[PDB]
């Protein structure tokens, strides 16, 4: 047999298999592994049960059913306990209309179902619907075990329950092994008999208590502890052989304590903690101990882990904390892993490494991660890692556990850096990823890591601007001493750069002990006056170190980058303009070619001296000049200096000298285009110059739209009027080149219109000529209708000089304000790449660098990491300060999580069910009052 | 009745021995008069779909269509 | 099921879920007046 009905169920035969069924539960038509099994045993007589028996089993099982795994094992049958546990099942799926499907096994033997069919001898994979001693089967139960031998199906059951209590509970197959309990509503003779074998195999029995026939017959026993049980049996049993039912029960009673009484009307929500009493009981000094809070974690039900270990004679150990929170660890569960810091655990007892090497081989066989640690069995992470909260905290960010990295990075130190720390994890390690419907989790999480670094670090800026600035340059001693900004500079941490306390650090950076609030022209004044320096203008914070703060800070080499190019651009002028004769080169001419070439020595200098890519220190050049050769600058900046040497190539030979001079006047274009992306550095400027290539996107766009229109009006013009000076550079000439011109203003009214032209008789070809005065106008054009050509001019000034150039503007308002916020997002995140591109340029600019080339060449032969240093004092004194600040944040954003609207309501629900939890206690005074 | 609280109360409880035909019938009234939120019900509580949907009933179902409708008239048309 | 979850957790849908609770309770704890009732025959 197979599947059917979407149940799933089989036929087999009692000695056939413990694991082989239980796998087949599993792997194949897999629900889960339980937390618990609760097995019901018990026929009633025919009739319904009582009430409050049938609301033991509404919301007293199933409830303990849907919020703890826990698949229920009964008969199957639509008369026995299957029946009322199949009432119970059908009532609280539609009770709690949410709810999780409940999962409940009937084991069943095959020779009473009574409307077999017989299911498909093939292979048994039908869907064959059933027809609805010879009882049926339900459809409320999710499998049915039938079995091919009511006798022989009991045999298989505590053989099988018996293999689940051996099975464990974890993800990994570690953690607990699993609770079994048989639940013993009344049954009869063999009831009795049955059980004695579940204490043989060490099953914790769950009998009710105001019952019946086998229960109530054990209950009065139980409490009988330490003749008259010749009386009580027989109230129960009214059949005989009374001898070995009064011996078996003390056979079960050598036990006595893999058994307990469910307390008639002392239960019903407290059921499942007397399940959870039963089997303390149960594993109280053998069997692998369950330790009561364990279990809890593994069932992930909280509410019982708060009142066992914040209630109930609080003793708890070493070792009943230590495993527990392995479980809360393992099985992902990081609402429990709060509640056991919260009563705090050892963390240097707790971290020891076997049971790091435990937690990452929890890690999911088809992960990126799993087969990530095989192959190596960011990605110097992998040769680092290998099989108190920094690891941990790491260990979250390596399996994507989202809550439990959020909570890690909340109890430990160095809150700002391991918040850029995870940003620079889970960027990098998107990218290792293969598959990126997980990538979509990862990326998500950076981000809520790149809230908390922007949020944290913007109270310890206001806090303190001063103490706060030496949280970024602080060297950090993970990642081989990194900084705070380098690390958000590998991370693309564009939030973070973003914030004012991070741009105004880098302006102090920018300004390098020069005191940032100094003005421009104080700079100016004492750039070209060094002797200024000095004096009563510019404030900083041995004269020759004051020498060099001036001349290393970034804005003076930024100033010094400048006016030596404003000069290079100058002398490339005077020898382009009045220097440029076709001798041989002369003084300054020459100059400029070596200052040219130091340009080109100042580009292999970032070149070969060059994270959302490869690591720092690469030393193999296929990625150092990949990668220079991938800024659009250096495009800009090589493109400048190859045809700048194509263009003195042209000039030296002879023959193509005109061709050396018109190669170099393009090469002065290409050289003072690159003053743009030197001032993108500038705060004012800065940001609108990277504005303006997010522009080319509407200027092409007007470049089609006019270029198709000025195609259609030139060639329709040219074609009504028509030259006789018709030449094809004169002819792409008047279609393209003179209507291009009639959007600025050039509107050749002589040349088109006739009207305006004299001498109208000028050529012997048939029809009306006469003569545009113009020198490319033609030497006579057509007077045929130029009414038209006079209307198609008009045409033409309405779309492209008024449609075209105003819908543009239309265009450009348009996504200036779109790319304003995200742009100006991205230039913040640009600044620092620029501001340390500055600091460790050397001091000397292009021309004067080859002092600074003969200085770095010359410590060859002899043979910017920006980092404040300070005691480990004074060091040690700064992250107490930030860790304060840290608990002062987490704790104000659980004030204003808790003094929430949303938060409120949800306590304000969960405290009227409490008061209706309690005031239905009040409403079973009436029976408390009717007894009376 | 068009009252749900009474449906739930009388099928979540008071000895669910619920059969076939006594669902097969409910849901026609159901249907036929409008009463979504009795639908949602009993399709949890489960209906064949398949014993339910004899082609009978869907006539039956389109014969409650509103005499004035766009769609009663439209069947007409077509008829 | 995820907008189910989603329109049982809004606000809301809690608003009613507790006004109905309040009234379940004004409608139970209305039987516990007529304890006095029960007390005065006693
Ligand atoms: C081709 C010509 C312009 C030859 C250059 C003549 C230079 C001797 C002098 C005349 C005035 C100088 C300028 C005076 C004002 C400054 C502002 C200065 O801006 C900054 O460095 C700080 C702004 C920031 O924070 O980014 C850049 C250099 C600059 C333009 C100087 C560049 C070189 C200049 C043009
Ligand atoms: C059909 C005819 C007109 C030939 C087409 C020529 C244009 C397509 C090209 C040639 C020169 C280009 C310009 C050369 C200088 C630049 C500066 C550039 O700004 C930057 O480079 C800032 C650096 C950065 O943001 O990364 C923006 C585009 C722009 C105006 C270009 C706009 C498009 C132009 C006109
Ligand atoms: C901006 C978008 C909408 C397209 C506009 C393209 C024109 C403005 C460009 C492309 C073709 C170019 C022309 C190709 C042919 C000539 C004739 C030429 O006149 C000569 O005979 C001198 C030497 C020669 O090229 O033969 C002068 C340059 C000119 C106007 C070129 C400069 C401007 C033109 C018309
Ligand atoms: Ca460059």
């Amino acid at each position: 047999t197979g599947a059917g009905r979407h149940s799933n169920f089989l036929r087999l035969s009692d000695r056939t298999d413990p694991a082989a069924v239980y796998s087949l539960v599993t792997r194949t038509w897999g629900f889960r592994a339980p937390n618990l099994v609760v097995s019901v045993l018990g026929g009633s007589g025919g009739p319904v049960l009582q009430t409050w028996l049938q609301d033991l089993l509404r919301r007293g099982l199933v409830r303990a059913a849907q919020s703890t795994g826990a698949w229920i094992v009964t008969g199957g049958l639509h008369t026995g306990i299957g029946r009322h546990v199949g009432v119970a099942v059908r009532d609280h799926q539609m009770a709690s209309t949410g709810g999780t499907k409940v999962v409940a096994m009937g084991v069943a033997p095959w020779g009473v179902v009574r409307n077999r069919d017989t299911l498909i001898n093939p292979k048994g994979s039908f869907p064959a619907r059933y027809r609805w001693v010879q009882f049926p089967l339900d459809y409320n139960y999710s499998a049915f075990f039938l079995v091919d031998d009511l006798g022989g199906e009991n045999r298989f059951r505590l053989r099988l329950e018996s293999y689940i209590s051996q099975q464990k509970t974890g993800v990994g197959g570690t953690g607990i092994d699993i609770p079994v309990l048989l639940l013993l509503i009344d049954g009869d003779e063999k009831m009795l008999t049955r059980i004695e074998n579940a204490t043989q195999a060490q099953l914790p029995c769950l009998l009710v208590a105001g019952s019946g026939g086998a229960a109530d017959c054990l209950a009065e026993t139980l409490e009988d502890t330490l003749g008259e049980a010749r009386d009580r049996i027989r109230r129960f049993f009214p059949k005989g052989d009374l001898e070995v039912l009064q011996a078996q029960v003390e056979r079960i009673m050598t036990r006595k304590e893999l058994l307990t009484v469910y307390s008639s009307e002392d239960g019903s929500e407290e059921f499942e903690t007397i399940v959870l009493k039963a089997l303390v009981k149960a594993c109280g000094e053998a069997s692998a101990y369950l330790d009561e809070l364990r279990l809890a974690v593994a069932w992930n039900r909280v509410d019982i882990a708060q009142s066992e270990l914040f209630r109930g004679d609080i003793q708890w150990r070493s070792f009943h904390l230590e495993a527990s929170l392995m479980d809360a660890l393992l099985n992902d569960r990081p609402e429990f892993v709060r509640l056991l810091i919260s009563h705090g655990l050892s963390l240097g007892h707790f971290l020891t490494p076997m049971r790091l090497a435990q937690l990452y081989s929890a890690a999911p066989s088809n992960s990126l991660i799993r087969n990530l640690l095989d192959q190596a069995s960011v990605g110097h992470v992998l040769r680092m890692l290998l099989g108190p909260w920094s690891d941990l905290l790491l260990w979250a960010l390596l399996l994507n556990r989202a809550q439990m990295a959020m909570y890690f990075w909340e109890m430990g130190s160095n809150a700002v850096s391991s918040a850029l720390g995870a940003c620079l994890l889970l960027r990098v390690m998107a990218r290792l990823e293969p598959d990126a419907e997980e990538a979509a989790r990862r990326k998500d999480l950076a981000f809520k890591f790149e809230g908390m670094g922007v949020d944290l670090f913007g109270e310890c800026y206001r806090s303190s601007e001063v103490r706060a600035a030496r949280l970024l340059l602080r060297r950090c001693p993970l990642w081989g001493d990194a900084t705070c900004l380098q690390l958000a500079m590998q991370a693309d941490a564009r939030a973070f750069f973003a914030q004012d306390g991070v741009q105004s650090l880098l302006t102090q950076k920018w300004w390098g002990d020069m005191a940032s609030t100094t003005p421009i022209w104080a700079l100016v004044l004492a750039f070209f006056c060094p002797p200024l320096i000095y004096t009563r203008l510019i404030t900083f914070r041995r004269c020759l170190r004051r020498w060099f703060h001036f001349w290393g800070a970034p804005v003076t080499i930024f100033m010094g980058n400048v006016v030596s190019y404003l000069l290079f651009l100058l002398l490339f002028s005077r020898v382009l303009l009045v220097d440029f004769q076709p001798a041989p080169p002369g003084s300054l001419e020459l100059l400029l070619y070596f200052w040219a070439f130091t340009l080109l020595c100042e580009e292999l200098r970032q070149g070969l001296s060059g994270s959302g890519g490869p690591g720092p220190g690469h030393a193999s050049l296929s990625q150092r000049l990949r990668l220079y050769l991938a800024d659009s600058w250096n495009q800009c900046d090589l493109v400048a200096l190859t045809c700048f040497l194509l263009g003195v190539g042209c000039r030296l030979t002879p023959g193509l000298y005109h061709l050396g001079r018109t190669v170099l006047c393009i090469d002065f274009m290409v050289f003072t285009v690159r003053l743009l992306h030197i001032f993108t550095v500038n705060k004012q400027l800065g940001p609108k110059i990277v504005i303006v290539s997010k522009m080319m996107k509407d200027v092409f766009f007007f470049l089609f739209f006019l270029g198709v229109w000025l195609v259609a009006y030139g060639v329709a013009t040219e074609g009504l009027l028509r030259p006789r000076d018709s030449d094809f550079p004169s002819i792409l000439r008047r279609v393209f080149y003179r209507p291009y011109l009639q959007i600025f203003g050039q509107i050749p009214q002589e040349d088109m219109d006739v009207a305006l032209m004299e001498h109208s008789n000028c050529s012997s070809e048939p029809g009306f000529w006469a003569h545009p005065p113009g020198a490319q106008a033609g030497t006579c054009v057509s007077q045929y209708a130029n009414w038209l050509v006079v209307l198609l001019l008009v045409i033409f000034l309405l779309v492209a000089n008024i449609l075209l150039v105003n819908l543009l503007i239309a265009m450009f308002s348009y996504t200036f304000g779109k790319v304003q916020g995200n742009s100006d997002l991205y230039w913040k995140a640009q600044r620092y790449r620029l501001i340390r591109e500055f600091h460790s340029r050397p001091a000397l600019a292009p021309p004067f660098i080859v002092i600074s080339h003969l200085r770095l060449l010359l410590r060859q032969l002899c043979r910017e990491h920006f980092r404040v240093y300070l005691s480990k004092e004074a060091e040690r004194k700064l992250l107490t300060w930030e860790s304060v600040h840290k608990e002062n944040f987490l704790l104000a954003r659980a004030r204003d999580k808790r003094e929430s609207d949303s938060e409120r309501l949800k306590r304000t629900s969960q405290k009227v069910d409490l008061a209706l939890k309690q005031l239905g206690h009040i409403r079973e005074y009436e029976q408390r009052l009717k007894v009376l």
